[PDB]
DNA sequence: TCGACGGATCC
DNA sequence: GCTGATGCGC
DNA sequence: GGATCCGTCGATCGCATCAGC
């Protein structure tokens, strides 16, 4: 079944206006997601802070057309040490974070630039592209030993700020987290090795999925559909992108969102949206 | 993801 | 700059 | 022994690299 996302909501739970407005997308090569039209997408829907996963783009390398692009002026990249073309994730926000980092802490896990961590006032974000499992799972045995390093890396953090992660994490959670649970259960995203950790990450943090702490029961919504065999025209995709919220922000929680129309990639962008 | 192969196993 | 091949990805 | 089923097991799309010149 297709798929419709509701409105924004823009109130918080006690009607508190939106302060905040939080953009999400693994643009899949940022090269070609620019030259697909993806920043006139981003211009109108007006975020105050952009994440992409995906860029595939060295910082030498990234299109002029970025700078020209405010109210997204304060702009950091992350790429991988020694493999070109391949992962990269960056953050674009409004305001100068008060601090900004790369990666995660772990020598092992911090060379394949997929984690920009940025510090405002009252919250700190955290950006990431996960590590796919791989065809035929081949790295699924290093994908279980980021997810150790990843949540005792965020239950540090938020031991200290309110945290948000948004990103791709490369999982689906549960089976209506994507299109075709049963043919999937061996495949990367939806492995019980994968889930689980997930479902580690939720409690031990603890984090929660803004998406699904609003909709606990909406089917066939996703945020990826492969490029093959015309998946995103028949809505066969999975939801692998997320805004996870330390618990004392959902009471800043106003809405968390799939802009499912929003072309440019094979992952659609997530909006959230935070009363500060 | 899809169809195509298999190799079962029931009616 | 161009061809052709390989890496990666749910 | 012809028909549905059920664990594989290959060909798709898209991006960006590399090897070579
Ligand atoms: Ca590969
Ligand atoms: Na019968
Ligand atoms: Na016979």
């Amino acid at each position: 079944a297709l798929y419709e996302d509701p409105p924004d909501q823009k109130t918080s739970p006690s009607g508190k206006p939106a302060t905040l407005k939080i953009c999400s997308w693994n643009v899949d090569g940022l090269r070609a997601w620019i030259k697909k039209k993806g920043l006139d997408w981003v211009k109108e829907e007006a975020p105050d802070i952009l994440c992409l996963q995906e860029t595939k783009c060295s910082e030498n390398k990234l299109p002029a057309e970025l700078q020209e692009l405010p109210g997204l002026s304060h702009q950091y990249w992350s790429a991988p040490s020694d493999k070109e073309g391949y992962s990269g994730v960056g953050l674009l926000s409004r305001q100068a974070p008060l601090k900004v980092s790369y990666g995660i802490g772990d020598e092992e896990h911090d060379q394949e630039g997929r984690v920009i961590v940025a510090e405002f006032d009252s919250f700190v974000l955290v950006t990431a592209y996960v590590p796919n499992a791989g065809r035929g799972l081949v790295r699924l045995e290093y994908r279980q030993r980021w997810d150790e390093a990843f949540r005792k890396f965020l239950k540090g953090l938020a031991s200290r700020k309110p945290l948000v992660l948004c990103g791709d994490l490369n999982v689906a959670h549960e089976e209506i987290d994507l299109r075709n649970p049963k043919g999937n259960k061996k495949n990367a995203g939806f492995t019980p090795q994968e889930r689980q950790g997930f479902g580690e990450l939720l409690q031990a943090v603890p984090l929660a999925d803004s998406f699904r702490h609003l909709y606990p029961n909406t089917p066939y919504a996703y945020t990826f559909w492969t490029y093959m065999m015309n998946a995103r025209s028949k809505n066969v995709g999975w939801r692998l992108d997320y805004f996870l919220l330390s618990h004392s922000l959902l009471p800043a929680l106003c809405d968390s969102k799939i802009r499912s129309k929003a072309l440019g990639s094979d992952h659609c962008p997530i909006t959230l949206y935070l009363a500060l």
